[PDB]
């Protein structure tokens, strides 16, 4: 009881639906390549704006789109799926595996702080695997929630004189320009799920409400299940599930922490890029 | 070095700087009417669309606009000027005329609220008088620095479960929604200076900065100044200029306030109000 729309079919073969909420597997006709086909029910022009600028290997990239009756937007194929169904109910990752996705939903968040872009819904069914294989590359996607930076409401008001300025608005200087220590709160949530196969803050077997346990910042830890991981792993979980956001570790900070000093996870990422970028290099300049 | 737009000068015939910053006295061709020409140099789209859509006698209203090198804002011409240049250095305007003009404030103010919009920068140089007479009507302008509201993008985080939201977003959940008290602080600000003649805070005659006395929200008291003043004048200012902004006295709270319940003021006010809109009245069904 609906059609797409013939700009979209006029370049792509619809097929089969990846992921409903929907996504869906395409064929670009030009190619005769898969892509994924995210189709919004009728923000959008801010995630695409945002989508087009932004560069990374970690990083979803917006190859078409359709502004019709829905829209529609035309991503690269991820084939591994959401990270989301690796460690749904209890399911946990071996430590490597962690560290190497870990290592580019760090560097990807980096890229997007660097660039003054906060993802605000960072999750494990916003992180996409490349491939079926553990050791693969991971995409960051669902940039819907994204803000763009800039406190530059405040430091306009800041250039007058406060004569009539609230006294509120002086307090919010003390934390402003730290919004993006959320993504790096959501890293940490994600870290934690990877790593024990279980959430740290839930309403499951507990009295205290999860609203209190994250305000608190008093996460679940059962050691029977956190013994089969390193003490580095947890430190670095232990850092950014920090109340404070100030205070809270930054991806500059995480990368720079000792779980993350690992050559080999360094040298296996470098590897999987090289492999995905052997298709499409150009021959240089010796 | 410098001419006006074909497109204006179509309609105007500009004339004498009211105020630089700049503002012109206009004659409407059509009419031979006075105008005041705001003229903005390459936020005023809003600034254009809030206007357009507020209706209320104690709010500026937009006339014409012009989108050339630079942007002309044609609005109805007060004859009275700034109230700042009533209240500049050290002037006080008798208790009377201080209700008569802060009764309209808030009114304008609580209309924008009840609208949705928060002006953001109320200031005496933003509170326009009608004509040169002490009991006249007043208008609001400046809506430059104006947001509109909605604390939606809270309102959406929380329609899901906070599995990975971080503590800082649950905490603002219990200030969130009191932007507007900004605009009664301001308001509490003006009505301080144009009772007493003098701000209550500066950093004349003082060690503690600009920033601790309206964070501690301890206002400069002189006794021999406000001994002058009514105690219901002095309540009502003391209950504004409330560091908590929850605590805080709202538009319709000062409005019920007893300094507020004159009879005379009110009867003055509509008075005005006629007076202004007996040259518009058309005639009408009984
Ligand atoms: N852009 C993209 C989305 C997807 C996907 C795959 C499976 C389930 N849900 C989503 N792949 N590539
Ligand atoms: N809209 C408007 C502005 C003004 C004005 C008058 C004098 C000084 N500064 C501004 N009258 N009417
Ligand atoms: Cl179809
Ligand atoms: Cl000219």
């Amino acid at each position: 009881m609906s059609v797409y729309p013939k700009a979209l079919r006029d370049e792509y073969i619809m097929s089969k639906t990846l992921g409903s909420g929907e996504v869906k597997l395409a064929f670009e006709r030009k190619t005769c390549k898969k892509v994924a086909i995210k189709i919004i029910s009728k923000n959008v022009e801010t995630e695409i704006e945002i989508l087009k600028k932004l560069n990374h290997p970690c990083i979803i990239k917006i190859k078409n789109f359709f502004d019709a009756e829905d829209y529609y937007i035309v991503l690269e194929l991820m084939e591994g799926g959401e990270l989301f169904d690796k460690v749904v109910g209890n399911k946990r990752l071996k430590e490597a595996t962690c560290k190497l996705y870990f290592y580019q939903m760090l560097l990807a968040v980096q890229y997007l702080h660097e660039n003054g872009i906060i993802h605000r819904d960072l999750k494990p069914e916003n992180v996409l695997l490349s491939s079926q294989e553990e050791d693969c590359l991971i995409k960051i996607t669902d940039f819907g929630h994204s803000k763009i930076l800039g406190e530059t409401s405040l430091m306009r008001t800041l250039c007058g004189t406060p004569t009539y300025l609230a006294p509120e608005v002086l307090v919010s200087v003390g934390t402003a320009g730290y919004n993006r220590a959320v993504d790096c709160w959501s890293l940490g949530v994600i870290l934690f799920i990877c790593l024990s196969g279980y959430p740290p803050f839930s309403e499951h077997r507990t009295q205290v409400s999860l609203k209190d346990q994250i305000t608190s910042g008093k996460y679940n830890f059962i050691p029977e299940v956190w013994a089969e991981v390193s003490e580095k792993a947890l430190d670095l979980v232990k850092k950014l599930l920090v109340v404070d956001p100030k205070a809270r570790f930054t991806t500059e900070e995480a990368l720079r922490h000792p779980w993350l000093q690992d050559e080999d996870m360094k040298r296996k990422f470098q590897d999987l890029l090289s492999e995905e970028n052997e298709s499409t290099a150009l021959p240089q300049v010796l």
